């Protein structure tokens, strides 16, 4: 479920996302509409299929909203649920003037996350007879964070790291800036030795350069197929226990392709950048 | 420029993009490999063709990382600048470690905005010789509002409402809550008689129905193209004064159709949900 950091970056996201909604004054249309005592039956339905994540964030929405005691869950699919078109999501009893209020919020972000797990479940499925695994990236919307990588774990992926001091990465800017690889490496190395590493690579070259020192991990940046086979060839009989992780190049349509090279990761940014949300409706 | 509310927005963005990068630790790897002393040169560049926006939150980024002082921008391009693949978007000269901690809050702020206006500019393109526009909806990310608001202006939109107060729009569940959409419709011109509204139908008897109330806009929800040109002929006839825009199935491809039919715009939650990013990269 959510974490207590997840928990807070959620109820931080609908405060903001409420705020926002309601800076230019009240809901006047619903205020207009519909009396203080109103209640109703509503439902989160899909109008497509997907991967569910997200469904607490909608309650927390209401908590804000309508206070704890201000509803009732009648029914509810579980976060992570593969579901068809119609199917309804959560099935909640409350007072309509909340519900109105609190609809765009609750729906933009359980759309948003639902788009992220259907996605990496889609890469998930793709690299399926593989030891591959899907991870994410720090490509990530500024104070979603900790949502989105929810999302891609709900969807079956696993996540990278949270942020800069969470582990090394030694990226083309270090490499610069050190003058070489192995020298960014060992740099690191000496000053947080108690840290995991990964050292990102752009060719063949430098990958025979740091495969000696057996880093944790190196990233693959931007290789072929051929290249990325290579890789894994030069790996599994020169340093057995480091790991392989594809960031660059790669499209749901040649995941499998990439995967099938032996390769241990597949980096996808598009899970987090790049979103398509999953369509959902508030039924009435 | 940006405004004084974008510019609180983006601010407050770019601060929790930070502290999820640093909330762990400092940013170790660049602190081991790049000395406190050292300089260069780096370039913003697209590594794909679209239009920019929110070139301005990456220097609001650098004023957080490096201070006012602590950089030099010696050429940039102005945000809504269609740009090819290779473009140096903003060439800088500043203090080699802040641009490194910077750089990816600082990346997927701006290939957000930019990957928006990117979008919206296809579509402004796509009715283009017709005098329809295309406008966003509430359909934003928590917190980010503000800056999807202004991206969209930027790639040639027009905003819609900015929340719930700004603007009254009686949609589907409040329609349902006052029993008739002409009920509903009424009950606001009460309420609120001096506040903007809209009303939307999903049906030409509920057009038929509100057309005569004379609201100051009609949401066509869903309409076949044949339903819109229809719509458009009964509003030419009963109430020119009603402004007409189509929301649902809006697709890229047949957009122009629509905005041939006449409407008056053409409201898209794509532009804001489900959005792709430009891909730009901080090079050294
Ligand atoms: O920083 C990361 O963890 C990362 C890991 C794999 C691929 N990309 C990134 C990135 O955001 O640049
Ligand atoms: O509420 C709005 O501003 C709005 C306006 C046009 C289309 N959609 C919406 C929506 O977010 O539901």
């Amino acid at each position: 479920g959510l974490s207590d950091w997840e928990l807070a970056a959620a109820r931080a996201a609908i405060a903001r996302g409420l705020d926002e909604d309601l800076r230019y004054g009240p809901d006047v249309t619903t205020l207009a509409t519909v009396p203080a005592s109103a209640t109703t039956t509503a439902s989160l339905v899909t109008r497509e299929a997907g991967v569910v994540a997200g469904l607490d964030v909608a309650l927390l929405t209401l908590n804000e909203v309508l206070g704890t005691n201000g509803y009732r869950v009648l029914d509810r699919v579980e976060d992570g649920a593969r579901v068809p078109p119609g199917e309804a999501l959560m099935t909640l009893e409350a007072q309509t003037r909340g519900l109105l209020t609190a609809e765009r919020t609750m729906l933009n972000l359980v759309g948003h996350l639902s788009g992220i797990a259907t996605a990496t479940a889609a890469w998930v499925d793709a690299v399926r007879g593989t030891k591959a695994k899907i991870r994410d990236t720090r490509k990530t919307l500024p104070g979603l964070r900790a949502l989105q990588k929810y999302a891609v774990r709900t969807g079956g992926g696993v996540n990278h790291r949270l942020g800069l001091g969470d582990a090394a990465l030694i990226k083309d800017n270090h490499v610069a800036a050190a003058g070489s690889v192995v020298d960014a490496l060992r740099a690191v190395r000496n000053a947080a030795p108690d840290l995991p590493c990964e050292v990102e690579v752009d060719s063949l070259e430098q990958l025979d350069a740091v495969l000696p020192e057996k880093p944790e991990l190196i990233l693959l940046d931007n290789f072929a197929v051929w290249q990325t086979q290579t890789a894994v060839q030069r790996r599994d009989s020169r340093a057995p226990t480091v790991m392989l992780e594809s960031s660059g190049g790669l499209s749901l349509q040649t995941a499998a392709t990439y995967a099938e090279t032996g390769v241990d990761y597949l980096a996808v940014g598009a899970l987090t950048h790049s979103v398509r949300v999953l369509d959902i409706g508030l039924d009435m």
